[PDB]
């Protein structure tokens, strides 16, 4: 048996995850299996707490785990008491396929290379088949085929040429897709457009230096450096995953799917330590392309839920992502053959300056009278490939005692041919010559498990309203009243909300077990989130199907334990027909939600209407939400910050 | 004659000030006049343009003079060209205000001291008649009073009490009004409420170090610091006034009103020097309360029309508000007296490190293919206190073409006291004992003169839709399609429109004349802004009348020369009644804007809602709009910047 972590909620260790595959290989006795997930199976949120404040027994460490088996359909799933190394809980999913591993991936593009239907097909759009070694294609799930569901593991290839290996393929797709066999490795149809559209004959959209160079005359001079410094060291203490910093302790997860997981969130009050929140990361997305042309429709990957935010971290070190004096994060998942593999460097930690936290001036001895104290943020990201895509993000902490999430949209664009004399119609942007750069969106769901300042909470929408009473009435005289309306939802149902521009509403997640001794308010935390696009892809389409979060920049529900993926745990090819994740915990809407344990998720993202300016590689997009406490606190929680700079009034008339 | 300025754009030197006075006190001679405004009076857009882009005639040094006359109601305001010191232009208002000086309002505190009728009302409230030098206010605009209109300057003050000068007075307010007339320097009359509330007795709500070590138990000890050097120098080039980094170009200007003025923006697209805009700044801005409660009304201060930006900036040096290599730019005005006056450090200039530009790994090889590139930005801001607030204006270029504007905002929240047994009610909150924070909005109007890749412009809102076809027709067949739809405003009336959440709406400011190669949409640069909070304010109503501006998110207008404050030149007092500003811009809505020179109003701000967390001094608040090239370049324009990593799949294979 391994040996325990120091945190509950630790990933597993690599001696873990040999020891949970050993003990599923051993329980599968005589059977060819292969493992697809093997994470942590963290505990219910009922023991981890009691655990924690209660002096309640320590959860025992399990093991999630996903296998394949050679010739069965589908998966197997189930739990392994690492403590006693064995089996408690399995069973057989013969009409769901799980998430893509890299290795799952990694292959496609040789099989559709050496496939003689591809081939004739690279022929047809002008490239000999001696020269198929130049064809490259990004591996993705089919998303969903219609022509078989889930009776068959697949995958769709985009493909792409490149005219040397340095090229960016992305300015030379094909018009054909290739639909892979993962299992088999083998192609079992191509979708051909009506219209054929040959190979691209302009040069690639480059833009390496070397390219540059060729391209415009030669790189800028490299500029004076901006070096920053910690002579000192940092304010932040890591204890193992746990982390300390400005009053906030908190413990920093990750796993192969959501990537980063932040939980047992407080802050230090003065000595009186307060929850936060239990548990906050990205549990979800889907980027749905806008383009109805057959065979585009399969483009609206759930990134998190069929590849996995973890499994397609970038190992953070050389890139010089992280700038500054870091802590790093390792990660460790499980291959196929159930050996522990490690990316290195997959998290990484600092703070840095943010400016101003706030600043005074009395005008009356001309601002001689001043008080000024800077901003120190902390900042614990991370940044994952998805294929073409490049998403970072990070997880910022500031000492008003704001968390806020920023994400940079970074990478390239996602590209499908353009004939000579086609447009790029209403559907996409030509973003170069033969190239078609189709619409969509970039949508993320936020999953918030709240504790705010303990348990027992609620949740409800704000808007900005004008009074009732209109202008030269003795209630409103001169018609410049106006108030805050809160809807504190009671039923699941009430909570089905979107962002409203006209209200400028925001949502509040409180505990109305109590009560701010000033302003009579209940403590809570507001999330301000303005990024927030409707889903437009029609109401009981394959999009809004798969992903019925999506549907609400709001939706809460009651907590149950393993509530975490609102797509489902097993994504790919599911038509989005059945009762499974969101639908399912929504249910009938009825449910209570108002003084209880919750689940609150959030929709939040952009709508990509893409420009030549994102081509060849794009500038980074940001995308940004934050959670503020408002009536949490009795006063600035800040001021004890030592001021940057402070003269008093008498100070400054003494100072002559 | 003063020497004329390096650039037409410079403000005018201390020298020209004087030059401007003595002129004009020549010209009144016999006369008892003081000055209320003496600044630059800018070329017309088309002199300037003809004199910088083809080989015109150098514009005249003009100087805009505003003066009152003892005696004379109203003011006299004019043009002295200074080349020949000489009038060339004068007018009277007598039915008019101006803005107010800080020598207009450093005098209000001390005659309100010594009025018996104020004294008489500090005693009722608590205060013995010997402590009045603990009692203080801010003076205030009257904003607008129907009792008096613009017959009598007047300013409202609102009353606090220290009971240390060193106190933060804002925990302790007295209820009653005294309302001042400022020409005489004395009380006319006091708004007494029929609900008397006497002074708090508790303590102050304070935040300086001595007061929180006392609060709390003691300061929180100084953290490690963080560093920024810049060894090598900066990357931007300041030639005068002139602005040169990252291939922007621009002339930074700076007047008493609006603060920060950028013109003459262009940007250097690899030999091709393409004009953006040719002027940018805060035109104004209003802060309208929510109380509906007399005389609560008087609170909607249009600080930038009423006070000045300029008038009220803060000097950048000492608070370590700006952290680096910084360069700093002095301000130059007028006093009462016609001596010119400088405040300096009031723009500081500085670049700092702004994270990753952009970045792509290739997964094939486990993204050793990858090439990552980290961003700077240029940053030009000043701070300025409006009594109790303080509003830090960034002005932000980035290195993918895009312009920001940031403004946090921090300083003071007004208070109103409160009973013991009074509610804050629906309008306001009680953010300390017997302290009642005020609802209200802060809204900004951005003034943009474009001039996109030159001269002949257009605007338009962007709204995202689906597709009109329904799930399953031919044309949506799995009802995913969207698209975007673009509304060209022909006219004024067409163009004023509002944020809309429900559409992602956007604005495009193009130029109809050109098209971009690839994608075949005219350049533009794209407004992003999602903080506009639709005015609360009753149509109709006191602050709807006296800042038209204001109800719409944008408002586009043909140009015409001197068409800057929104509200009107001289706002103070102004009812609302009227054809000026904004109202007189937009007439009866009709005139072309399609393919013109224009002008682009946006309004911007947020809905304060007061809480605890805001008291006694409040952590700066974000707010953001920024404006993108989006079919401007053919290319992400920092592909020639070196990258900060970068490594070629040829080179990662034989790097072994
Ligand atoms: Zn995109
Ligand atoms: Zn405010």
């Amino acid at each position: 048996a391994p040996a325990r972590p120091a945190h509950p909620l630790d990933p597993l260790s690599t001696a873990e995850i040999k020891a949970a595959t050993n003990t599923v290989k051993s329980y599968f006795a005589g059977k060819k299996i292969s493992f697809n997930t093997v994470t942590l199976r963290e505990p219910a949120r009922k023991a981890y707490i009691q655990w924690k404040e209660q002096g309640g027994p320590l959860p025992p460490r399990l093991a999630y785990y996903v296998i394949l088996e050679a010739g069965k359909p589908g998966v197997k799933e189930g739990l392994v008491d690492l403590a006693s190394l064995s089996v408690i809980e399995t069973r057989a999913l013969e009409t769901v396929q799980p998430i893509l591993t890299v290795e799952d991936l990694c292959s496609t593009e040789e099989v559709i290379r050496n496939d003689p239907a591809v081939i004739e097909q690279c022929v047809l759009s002008g490239i000999p088949a001696n020269e198929m070694h130049k064809v490259y294609c990004d591996p993705w799930t089919i998303g969903y085929d219609e022509r078989w569901g889930t009776g068959k593991r697949l995958q769709q290839a985009l493909v792409y040429y490149r005219s040397d290996e340095d090229d960016s393929q992305y300015s030379h797709p094909l018009d054909f897709c290739p639909i892979v066999d993962t299992e088999e490795k083998k192609v079992i149809f191509i979708d051909i457009p009506n219209r054929r559209r040959k190979v691209s004959k302009h040069k690639h959209a480059n833009f390496y230096p070397k390219h540059m160079i060729e391209k415009v005359g030669a790189m800028r001079p490299e500029a004076p450096p901006i070096n920053v410094t910690q002579p000192e060291g940092v304010s932040f203490k890591m204890t193992g995953n746990v982390m300390e910093w400005s009053n906030f302790k908190f413990h920093i997860g990750f796993n192969y799917r959501e990537g980063i997981v932040l939980s047992d969130v407080s802050y230090n009050d003065h000595g009186n330590v307060r929850p936060i929140f239990h548990r906050i990361s990205l549990s979800e997305m889907i980027v749905p392309y806008g383009s109805p042309e057959f065979p585009h429709q399969r483009k609206h990957a759930l990134d998190i839920g069929e590849y996995g935010a973890g499994y397609m971290t970038n190992p953070l070190s050389l890139g010089c992502d992280c700038k500054g004096v870091i802590h790093y994060l390792d990660a460790h998942f499980s291959d196929r053959a159930g050996d522990p593999i490690t990316v290195k460097n997959a998290v990484c930690i600092h703070e840095e300056d943010d400016g101003l936290l706030f600043k005074h001036s009395d005008f009356r001895d001309n601002f001689a009278t001043s008080l000024v104290t800077r901003a120190t943020k902390l900042v614990v990201s991370q940044i994952f490939t998805a294929a073409n895509y490049e998403y970072c993000l990070y997880w910022v902490f500031m000492q008003d005692g704001a968390i806020r999430l920023d994400i940079r949209l970074t990478g390239i664009l996602n590209t499908y041919i353009l004939g000579d004399d086609e447009e790029a119609g209403p559907w996409g942007t030509r973003v170069y010559p033969n190239v078609n750069a189709h619409n969509h969106q970039h949508l993320f769901s936020l999953r918030i498990d709240p504790r705010i300042d303990g348990d027992g909470n609620s949740a409800a929408a704000c808007d900005a309203k004008s009074s009732p009473y209109p202008l030269g009435s003795p209630e409103n005289m001169y018609g410049n009243a106006f108030y805050s309306e809160k809807t504190t939802f009671k039923t699941v149902k009430d909570s089905l909300t979107n962002y409203e521009s006209a209200t400028g509403r925001s949502w509040d997640i409180f505990n109305p077990n109590k009560v701010n001794p000033y302003s009579g308010k209940p403590p809570s935390y507001k999330l301000v989130s303005t990024q927030c696009p409707p889903l437009l892809a029609k109401e009981g389409s394959l999009v809004a199907k798969r992903a019925p979060w999506a549907s609400h920049s709001v939706n809460v529900v009651p907590y149950k334990d393993n509530r975490l993926y609102p797509s489902g745990d097993h994504v790919p090819q599911w038509s989005g027909d059945g009762v499974r994740g969101m639908r399912e915990w929504i249910g009938d809407g009825s449910e209570n939600i108002d003084n209880t344990d919750i689940l609150f998720f959030h929709t939040f993202g952009i709508t990509h209407f893409p420009a030549p300016e994102d081509f060849p590689l794009m500038p980074a997009e940001p995308i940004t939400l934050m959670l503020r406490p408002r009536h949490f606190f009795t006063e600035n929680p800040g001021l004890d910050i030592q001021p940057s700079y402070a003269m008093t009034t008498s100070e400054a008339k003494r100072a002559v």
